[PDB]
Order: C-alpha cells, then structure tokens, then sequence
DNA sequence: CCGACACCGCATCAGC
DNA sequence: GCTGATGCGT
DNA sequence: GTCGG
C-alpha cells in the first residue's frame, strides 16, 4: 500500500480526468479507463519518473503516458487546468455528487442556471424524490462509516429481522464482511426458506419493522426484491446525532443466496479471479448461480448451493475467508 | 481497424 | 391506460 | 482511453 506521496499527483490527476469523462463528456468507458490507470499506478511501489515507465503497466496507454510526461515536467496538465476553471463543466461535475443526480440531470440543471446546492435548495419543485433526499443528506452521504458504527447498525438489522421471522437469514456484505475498518454504506442480503427461484411481502415486512423502530428514516426506492434507503443509529440523549447512512436491502431466492453473498462480498478483484478460475474448471459463476460448461460450451442447469463453500468445492479452491478475499 | 468495456431493479420518462 | 426505453445506482 | 481479436 504505497503512500500517496509516491505518485499521488499522477493518481489525483487521472481520477479528476476520470470524473469529467463520466460526468461532463458522458464517456463512461473513458471514465473507467482513467480509473483503471489510476488504480494500477496507485499500487505501483515506485515513484514514476516518466510516461514510458508508466506505460509498462496494464491500463496505461499512449495518451496517459503523454499526460504523465506533461505533469512530471510542469506539475500540471493544461487540459485539466482549463476545465477546472470552466464554470459550466465544474458545475455539472459537482452536481453529480448529489445522489440521484447523474450526468443527464446535472447537465439539464446547469443548462437552466442551477449550478449550486443553494440553487438546488431553491428549486425543490425541479427535483424528484431521490434527488431531494440526496440533497437533504449531501454531507452525511459523503462521510464514511466507522466499523464500530457498522457493528451497531448490524446489531439492529439482525435483531429486527429475526424479530419479524426467526427463519429469515440476513448477511451484511461488502467490504465490511471482509473486515474493512470503514464502509461507505450498508449492504444487506436477505433470504427466507419460503422463497426460491421456482416458487412464489417478505422484503416489505422487514423494511417496515426497521421503520417502526425508527432505524430506517427515508426510502429512495423499494420494490419486491430491492430496497434502497437511509438509516440512522439512535443518538444518546445529549450526544451529537449520528450521520444518516445509506442502506440497501436485497431479497434473494434461497437457492441463489450464497452466490449472492459471495458476489456482494467481493472484492471486485477476487470476483474476477474466482470467476476466471471457475471457467477453466468447466464452470460459469455469476451473481445468481454456478453452472457446468459442456465440451462445446453449452451451460447446464445451475448446481445446488447451500453455502459459500459449496461454490468453492465445485471449482476446486479451498474456502477462503472473507478477510482474505482482497484479491 | 474497430468492438468491448456487466447485468439488472426501480423510478420515471417517451411513445403510443 | 400500457409497454418499452432511459437515467441512476449498486 | 486501452486493450486485443
Ligand atoms: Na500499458
Ligand atoms: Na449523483
Ligand atoms: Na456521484
Ligand atoms: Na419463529
């Protein structure tokens, strides 16, 4: 985990570029290209001396190598400096930081003169439900969640779920499950023996109880299988109130639950490699199932999975702890 | 050279 | 009103 | 923007 001081200037630059591609130029693939470049460089255990050196890293190509050369010789990048001062682009880029406001909404807003949160605040009528909530908790949503708070949050979630029906199975996934010391939000995977792929309010009852005890404070979206909202830990009489947090709850069929827990636990890298290894072993693993691949490439019916290990067993790969799934 | 870069639930829009 | 497409987010 | 069939 090389200190940012190594190539932080370079990594910051690529990430800033990444954001403008995504939020202003609406070029999602260039956005991911810059992210990938910044990721590989952020991991590089050496202070980069030239673009040629960086180009050796997978994800860093001709254009980025050239930009690195400019940054190393001048300490900046003309194209980035210019776009920072651009009132329109900087505003569009900024507005996307509000949950619910994507590249399209941000452009539409800036086009009609709405460029700041203050502007947004004065124009509630132009915001949909999600966006109003995103505006309401703008600061809180950008704050991270200490593991200690994630544990208290888990305590409430697991308690209320069991209270609704002791047969529910709930698992808080994400980096939190891998042992991370901080999380950006809470991702809860829920299932019930009564719910399977080929079988016929399970989610509603849980969301409702969480609201009843005033843990869940707002709802961004809610259907029969996925809830996205806001929650807040109860504050101690006198204590500063805790920040509002983003929490998602997904109801998944029992027979596909562990493939789900596996995937949403990550990391994104571990998923890539495991899915790779699975292929060569003659298996295709996605978010919902693991299936065998015949000699001509024809996928067969999904294999029974009753635990994460079952998945690991199928592809000959000793079960690895979540704490060791960094890659 | 030029297509891939993931799949999908929900809220909401666009077209009929 | 219904159906499909789009925006957004994870 | 980068990769690769
Ligand atoms: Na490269
Ligand atoms: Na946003
Ligand atoms: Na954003
Ligand atoms: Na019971």
């Amino acid at each position: 985990a090389p200190q940012e001081t190594l190539n932080g200037g370079i990594t910051d630059m690529l990430t800033e570029l990444a954001n403008f591609e995504k939020n202003v130029s609406q070029a999602i693939h260039k956005y991911n290209a810059y992210r990938k470049a910044a990721s590989v460089i952020a991991k590089y255990p050496h202070k980069i001396k030239s673009g040629a050196e960086a180009k050796k890293l997978p994800g860093v190509g001709t254009k980025i190598a050239e930009k690195i050369d400019e940054f190393l010789a001048t300490g900046k990048l003309r194209k980035l400096e210019k776009i920072r001062q651009d009132d329109t682009s900087s505003s569009i880029n900024f507005l996307t930081r509000v949950s619910g406001i994507g590249p399209s909404a941000a452009r539409k807003f800036v086009d009609e003169g709405i460029k700041t949160l203050e502007d947004l605040r004065k124009n509630e009528d132009k915001l949909n439900h999600h966006q109003r909530i995103g505006l309401k908790y703008f600061g809180d949503f950008e704050k991270r969640i200490p593991r200690e708070e994630m544990l208290q949050m888990q305590d409430i979630v697991l308690n209320e779920v069991k209270k609704v029906d002791s047969e529910y199975i709930a698992t808080v996934c994400g980096s939190f499950r891998r042992g991370a010391e901080s999380s950006g939000d809470m991702d809860v995977l829920l299932t019930h023996p009564s719910f399977t792929s080929e079988s016929t309010k399970l989610l509603h009852q849980v969301v409702e109880q969480l609201q009843k005890v005033h843990f869940i404070t707002d709802t961004l979206s809610k259907g029969e299988t996925k809830f996205m909202g806001v929650c807040q830990l109860p504050s101690k009489n006198d204590e500063k109130e805790y920040p509002h947090r983003r929490i998602d709850i997904r109801l998944i069929p029992k027979d596909q639950y562990y493939c789900g827990v596996l995937y949403f636990t990550g990391s994104d890298i571990f998923n890539k490699n495991m899915r790779a290894h699975a292929l060569e072993k003659g298996f295709t693993i996605n978010e919902y199932t693991i299936r065998p691949l015949g000699v001509t490439g024809v996928a067969g019916e999904p294999l029974p999975v009753d635990s994460e290990k079952d998945i690991f067993d199928y592809i000959q790969w000793k079960y690895r702890e979540p704490k060791d799934r960094s890659e």
